[PDB]
């Protein structure tokens, strides 16, 4: 996983 499995919730995180 890693960068594809939450780089969408991360996504939210990614601006977090």
């Amino acid at each position: 996983g890693r960068m594809l499995p939450q780089l969408v919730c991360r996504l939210v995180l990614r601006c977090s």
